């Protein structure tokens, strides 16, 4: 019923199934299907998830009027998610002056100053990382990325969030699809108390951290934060802290198994890179903050490794009143969707854009992208909180490997990389590697 | 789980039953329950109906803030009334800006100069009423008023809204209850396409209106209307027009029901409005727009018999932010209730509450009456769109059917009159008076 949207307005899309609307051809994951209809349909259009209107937009003036310009006046919100219980209290999911007040309390948290702060803690994990390494490189038996990588992401989770110090190393989905087809059914599930986050993490975590709480990193600054609006309450807390070890675990693996990847089927980039953390860093010296910002070539392989794997895929809003945007009049209630992945392979943007190239982000062109294009933590004023952080923390992790090791294919590693047909920005099968000691 | 909220802001109120709330009380209808919790409490209370909170107010001031002052900016819309289907496009279910913009244009249609010239369309079917009640006066067979009246306000609501004209009378349920037990079974039902207004007479006017539209009342000044904001809609039209016909059908007729029990228990008051109509119109006079406002004393017949009968029985608004009214905090998605019934029942404003005496509203003591606490029409930028309608409506008929007849209790006449246990207010048994011919 709802299908008749997008053909009054006269956008153009594919034509929607009864109950299902365009889903079925998430059969090829939402990128491909986003590239897909970019082709076929140019700078606008609209599909629909079930009987959900969802908007494609691509124009960058559009783009910086959704994400900046009209944030708080009308897109405010990302597509209600759910069932999630508590965790509606968490700031990437909450909506309008609630997030806007959890915004508040929680950016002094990821200030520039405060991450310095965090470097040495974060300096240390890489030595865990690099004997770990040296253990398995001894062996030469060739290296899933995702266990080591999300073994370290782990350290400096449970580090930076809540002052815990482990070797952890050492000690499109059946339900989301039936939830845009029965989206009726999330408050269904909200009176059954169920979770997408078992009852039993987040009970864990919730009498985990009033055990800390009581008994004396990011936990810390929110402490310290509830030390205007309203403060911070307990539960708030608990459920902030699961947004950050989510957020951390498997971003920062997944993008250092990619540029692991990219690094070893490029060599020379490989080089390039070990020639510059040598240069800056001598003899292997331990980085430092300072020394990470300054290297750039390390920041131009990051950047170009985000622009072919966008971990979040898509950049959504929640229109919550009718509006007219660079001449398009949008109804209440659509989403309206950034197709990130389609815009970081966009050949009108790119030139050879499937290849790896990170002399795109040289100092000379990084002037020429477009930052409305060009969006791997998204933009406005719900951009990535912990954007400074991630990079930072990737950043680290790859000098201090970079200084001890090379990386190079097996026969087992996937050349070239397929992407999971699934909701996930991940690879098909994981990337396995050679580790030579330098 | 949502029954610790009021706990926490420290407001009384009745202990609540898990997946119940203090729905059961209910057995008793929502007045009693008000009034025994207006007793019990005092100035504020609270309730759960099922997992949803209730915050009972009675201060006038905190009214006036609620339905007056802080309408737009936070207490804008009504509780969620579902499953409407296409409804969700009526003035008294839309919220916020679409609500904003529906009022805007039908609030001319509404106007005391439209209604002047809706007089005589309202004045002949008064003579059909008068007809077809000579025609049970001869027999004398005691009257059932419901029937007589509803049949009357049938004939003005087909008048008034289409042109139709015919003489019609010669031509806490088991849902609603299950509703806020599984309101989470409210977008199940709207992707179900099932509708609490059968898919029939919707279907029915749907089509009947734009029979009319294209072969050429509200219809009219609607149609004119669509002649800033956006104009009219095809079917926004229709659903107004239904809104019109349910509001103007059992309302009209209830209040005319509720006025003929209470003037033939009184013989007194109807002897002196008896004596007003014929004194403003002699010789049974037909009545006209002008002295229907002459005639005060009719007016306070009106107004008393809506005191002791407010149809609505409470007036509800969800607090769309965070707020603090006169000294108390009120969370978001609290449903704030304005309890009109026992409001209007209390002794503490009211001397003699349960005693019908229209001289409370004597040009003397018409002065002390608070408009927030007595709101038989609600009050604010949302109040009852049709209210001067209502009234001409409904002492046009008084007048000239007191022109000619006098009304009798009969033996079966329930005295004193006991109130529906349900969730309408309306008697329990139906009003059966004797019709005498003057
Ligand atoms: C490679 C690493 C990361 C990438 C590429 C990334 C990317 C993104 C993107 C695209 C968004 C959505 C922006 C938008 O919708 O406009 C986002 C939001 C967010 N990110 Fe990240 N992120 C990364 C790491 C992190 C880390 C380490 C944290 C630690 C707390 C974090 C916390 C958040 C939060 C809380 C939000 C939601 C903010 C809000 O809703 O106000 N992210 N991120
Ligand atoms: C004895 C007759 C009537 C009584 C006692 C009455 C009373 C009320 C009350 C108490 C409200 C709610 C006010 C609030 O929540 O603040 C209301 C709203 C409303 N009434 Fe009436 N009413 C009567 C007749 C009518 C008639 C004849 C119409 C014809 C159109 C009508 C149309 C409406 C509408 C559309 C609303 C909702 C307005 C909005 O939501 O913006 N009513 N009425
Ligand atoms: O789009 C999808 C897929 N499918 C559907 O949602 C639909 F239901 F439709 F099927 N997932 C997300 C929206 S939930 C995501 C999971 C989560 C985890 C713990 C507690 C609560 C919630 C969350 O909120 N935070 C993650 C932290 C992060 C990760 C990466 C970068 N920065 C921060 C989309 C998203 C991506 C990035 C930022 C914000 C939102
Ligand atoms: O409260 C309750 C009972 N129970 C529950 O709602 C809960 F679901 F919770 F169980 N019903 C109403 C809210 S629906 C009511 C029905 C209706 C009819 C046709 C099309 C759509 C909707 C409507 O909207 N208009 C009526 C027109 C009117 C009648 C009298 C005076 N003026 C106007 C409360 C209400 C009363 C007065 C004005 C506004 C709202």
């Amino acid at each position: 019923h709802s299908h008749g949207l997008f053909k009054k307005l006269g956008i153009p899309g594919p034509t929607p199934l009864p109950f299902l609307g365009n889903i079925l051809s998430y059969h090829k994951g939402f990128c491909m299907f986003d590239m897909e209809c970019h082709k076929k349909y140019g700078k606008v259009w609209g599909f629909y998830d079930g009987q959900q209107p969802v908007l494609a937009i691509t124009d960058p003036d559009m783009i910086k009027t959704v994400l900046v310009k009209e944030c708080y006046s009308v897109f405010t919100n990302r597509r209600p998610f759910g069932p999630v219980g508590f965790m509606k209290s968490a700031i990437s999911i909450a909506e309008d002056e609630e997030w806007k007040r959890l915004r508040s309390l929680l950016s002094p948290t990821f200030t520039s100053g405060k991450l310095k702060e965090m470097v040495p803690i974060i300096a240390q994990y890489g030595d865990v990382l690099v004997r770990n390494l040296r253990r398995e490189a001894e062996t030469g038996k060739p290296v899933t990325l995702k266990d080591v990588f999300g073994a370290y992401s782990m350290d400096v989770i449970t580090s930076t969030s809540f002052g815990v110090n482990i070797d952890s190393l050492n000690n499109l989905d059946p339900f989301f699809l039936s939830i845009t087809v029965f989206p009726f059914l999330i408050p269904i599930l909200e009176v059954l108390n169920i979770c997408v986050f078992p009852r039993e993490v987040t009970n864990f975590l919730r009498k985990s951290v009033k055990r800390m709480k009581e008994s004396r990193d990011f936990l810390q600054l929110m402490i310290d934060s509830q030390n205007s609006h309203k403060a911070l309450s307990d539960l708030e807390l608990v459920a902030q802290s699961i947004i950050f070890i989510f957020a951390g675990y498997e971003t920062t693996s997944s993008v250092l198994s990619f540029i692991m990847y990219e690094l070893a089927t490029h060599p020379d980039v490989q080089q390039k890179l070990q020639e510059e953390i040598d240069a800056v860093l001598p003899n292997k010296a331990p980085p430092t903050y300072d020394t990470v910002l300054q290297m750039e070539y390390l920041d131009m392989v990051v950047n170009e490794t985000l622009r072919l794997f966008p971990i979040a895929m898509r950049l959504e809003r929640v229109c919550k009143k009718d509006v007219e945007i660079n001449g398009m009049f949008i109804p209440k209630g659509v989403v309206v969707m950034i197709p990130s992945y389609a815009l970081h392979r966009d050949p009108k943007y790119w030139t050879e854009p499937e290849k790896f190239l990170p002399e795109r982000f040289s100092k000379k062109n990084k002037d020429n992208i477009d930052p409305y294009i060009y969006t791997p933590f998204g933009s406005g004023p719900r951009n990535c909180i912990g954007m400074r952080f991630a990079l930072m923390n990737m950043k680290l992790a790859l000098i201090r490997v970079l200084q001890n090791f090379s990386f190079k294919p097996c026969k087992e590693t996937q050349i070239p990389l397929k992407l999971s047909l699934g909701g996930l920005l991940q690879p098909e099968k994981p990337v396995v590697l050679k580790v030579e000691s330098r």
